[PDB]
């Protein structure tokens, strides 16, 4: 559920570790989707 | 570009903590959509 899945987002987006480009990027995508609707 | 952007993100992927969740979700779909084309 969206509603839950943001904030997992942006706890594993704002935790995980930027070396990371793609990972840290797909993960700032997904929540653009859900911040967007 | 793909070519490239692929083993990219099968290093990522393999390099990320799994405690990432989504993170790893993300990251191995989006080498699927390159793998399948």
């Amino acid at each position: 559920p969206e509603n839950k899945y943001l904030p997992e987002l942006m706890a594993e987006k704002d935790s995980l570790d930027p070396s990371f480009t793609h990972a840290m990027q797909l993960l700032t995508a997904e929540i653009e989707k859900i911040q967007k609707g």
